[PDB]
RNA sequence: GCUCGCGAUGCUGAGGGCUCUGAUAGCUACG
RNA sequence: CGUAGCUAUCAGAGCCCCCCAGCAUCGCGAGC
């Protein structure tokens, strides 16, 4: 049933998060926002496992971006959940490729369309304590009052837009059809950094897939299939901003789609937390042993050292694979010179559903994606 | 970790807090010392880091320097290195400059005083910094916007300071030579003299040195402060920041770098006076010694077969002890400057290229050549270094200046041959316009 | 129904100042 | 063996200043 498989995995990621902070004790305990994945192999709740478990609600500090992928730009929570995801579906990758004896242990099979798929029936899940921001938040940031009024108000155009977190001020604001184009120049010179909100990277994960564009080099598109709320949830609004709104998306590559998980809050919403945010984000992955926290205006840990999630450490766990992965075995057979930005554009039917998606929004009213400056992938491994 | 070692070896100190600056966001504080009896001073966004930076200014004259935080912030030096110290003449340029700045705006009471970016410019006269005096002051970020373009040179088309600053430099020369050329007194007080080679040369260990608040745009600020393609990149007017150009207006970077090959007059300048090049470019933030040397010169250390009396300028390269803080937030719409000489600043709308009332600037096209043209017809045609019969249109009195167009075209193969991109110039019609 | 303007009450990441408390770290004083 | 005092750094609470540009609800005017 949905409702007891929202609160399944409401139950499994608060679980997890206290094993790793010894009952919520430590230090590193202290949250606004808990984010994790979980992955399901069949119906039974025995078959649940969770993969990855994330705190955090900031953004780098626009002075500290790393021109060679050493720093974590965005940590809310879901977003660094999702970059955990990814460690483990590298690790799996790897699991698979050491004799036949172990890859009938990892999730991945050989795909019958080249490269590799999921095995039937693995799904995963996302979990957020709170309504991601942007487009499924910003109209009611607030726990939902039992009489309704659900919006009053669905056609005006502020429905749906694409909005940016914005450096140092409050807000997810809009994408302006004057303003345009982020440079590195700019922002080092005091141009706030725009970041696009959660609820719009969550609706281009519902398109493009959660793994983003280098592992699609090897992997099929994953999709989450359910995505559940702690608190927050707003069924409308959340629907509106994970799909509906871009329900206009058309020429997909194939095997992508317009992916509508099954969306719920839980029984028991989860209880604002009093005090100041914090400003660090921990992280974990399963394989790991501990957590890992980063100070999200710097992106970096309290020594000054890169993540396990930066691009520079993805980029490294991709090469691995990539290294043990015959040419004929790939899943695009695209060359390109080994620097992190031209990698991604090896996968050119991930940068065409990329693509077919800033479309919907634009067709749609709903405003043009925001990129980084292209300076920041601009960075190589040697 | 500074102010620590003061306070623990001279144990007995306190520090008075003398003023704050601006409005609680470009706030800045100055806190004060006097140890073993001589009187210290930094700058800061909080008053923590304004005494860390007086009481490091005490730890490095009573005692010696500090952490030197990599190469990084250390100054590169020129060539036959005068004029004292690099990090004791830059944190002099900075002062003098952000003073001046002061007093034209009420002491930074004026509205205009809201800025992100300062630039300026000043001179010496060798030997004694105390000697120093400063020529320009400016500020701004943008550029004009295309639909406002002028036909006759009536708009102003980039007014990021520093480039504003260059233009006031021009207003200063021109005044300069003007004052040699009304009497034989007067060439007394003037910085020229009269050449060996023809026209006008400057007087020996005359100097002129340029700041900017932050590092320029385009090439020397791309880089990330905590923790190599030196190619040329347009603004990209309708934000912040530039965009490398492809396989407009230039950026400030590379501008500079320009103005290190063929001199910082421009080219009618140029037919009366020999080359004219920086000693100094120092930046009140986001130092970095190898992307602003590279951005300034190294980038084209292949270019070769430069004119007699041009050359590749490499300049003294240097942060300031105090640094600005990055305020994040709106660029201003206005352009600010002033010359040495003028009564008040003069405010430009930079999306217009033209004043808060919609007229021309003492600083756009038109103008500098209405002084150019009155300094033509003062000198004697043999005394000049470039014959230029009877001027008329503006793009051609440029061409007269031929030395100059070699420099620009042997500037523009060298960013070509070092495979940097070549450079983009705006339609030649713009230059196409007489005093008529 | 929406949009624009003016007003009102609220909601939701920065900078700075002054205090309360807690660890680390260096240096003093006293008995 | 203690306890006072003085600079530095990190974490938490309390107060005030300042900003940030969106969003809800309502009112008035106007347009589509
Ligand atoms: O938010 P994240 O989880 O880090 O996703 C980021 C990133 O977004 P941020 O810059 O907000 O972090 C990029 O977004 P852009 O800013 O360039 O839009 C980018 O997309 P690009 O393809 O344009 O780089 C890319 O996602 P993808 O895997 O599809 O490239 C990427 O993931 P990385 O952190 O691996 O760069
Ligand atoms: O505004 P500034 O940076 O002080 O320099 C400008 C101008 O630059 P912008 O057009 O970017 O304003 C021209 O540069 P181009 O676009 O044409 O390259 C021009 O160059 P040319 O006239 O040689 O094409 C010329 O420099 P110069 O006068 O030394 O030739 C000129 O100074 P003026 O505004 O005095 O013409
Ligand atoms: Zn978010
Ligand atoms: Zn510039």
């Amino acid at each position: 049933l949905p409702q007891v498989l929202a609160d399944a995995v409401s139950r499994l990621v608060l679980g997890k998060f206290g094993d790793l902070t010894d009952n919520f004790s430590s230090p590193h305990a202290r949250r606004k926002v808990l984010a994790g994945v979980v992955m399901t192999t069949g119906t039974d709740v025995k078959d649940a496992k969770v993969i990855s478990v994330s705190t955090g609600t900031k953004c780098i500090n626009g002075e500290y971006m790393s021109d060679r992928g050493l720093a974590l730009n965005d940590c809310h929570a879901e977003i660094i959940s999702r970059r955990s995801l990814l460690r483990f579906l590298y690790t799996q990758l790897e699991l698979y490729l050491n004799n036949k004896d172990d890859q009938k242990r990892s999730i991945f099979q050989k795909s019958e369309r080249g490269g590799f798929r999921l095995k039937e029936n693995v799904q995963f899940h996302l979990y957020i304590s709170t309504s991601p921001c942007g487009d499924a938040r910003i109209f009611s940031p607030h726990e939902p009052i039992l009489e309704e009024p659900a919006d009053r108000h669905p056609n005006r155009k502020a429905r749906g837009q694409l909005r940016t977190k914005i450096e140092s001020g409050q807000g997810t604001i809009p994408v302006r059809s004057n303003a345009s184009i982020q440079t590195w120049d700019g922002v080092l010179q005091g141009e706030r950094l725009l970041t696009m909100s959660c609820s719009d990277k969550i609706a281009r994960w519902n398109v493009v897939g959660i793994q983003g564009s280098l592992l699609s080099i090897f992997v099929e598109p994953i999709y989450f299939s359910s995505i559940i709320l702690g608190s927050l949830y707003h069924g409308d609004h959340l629907s509106r901003a994970m799909y509906q709104r871009i329900s206009n998306i058309e020429d997909l590559p194939p095997l992508y789609t317009l992916n509508k998980p099954l969306l719920s809050g839980i029984s028991n919403a989860e209880a604002r937390q009093p005090g100041k945010a914090p400003n660090f984000s921990v992280n974990w992955t399963v394989g790991d042993s501990a957590i890992e926290v980063i100070n999200a205006t710097t992106g970096k840990d309290e020594l000054g050292r890169a993540s396990r999630l930066c691009k520079h450490a993805l980029y490294c766990r991709w090469m691995r694979v990539h290294g043990k992965v015959p040419s004929h075995l790939l899943r695009s057979k695209i060359t390109k010179p080994n620097v992190y930005h031209e990698s991604k554009l090896a996968a050119k039917e991930y940068q065409a559903a990329k693509a077919r998606l800033f479309t919907a929004f634009i067709k749609a009213g709903l405003g043009a994606w925001v990129e980084k400056p292209t300076e920041q992938d601009q960075f190589s491994l040697t």
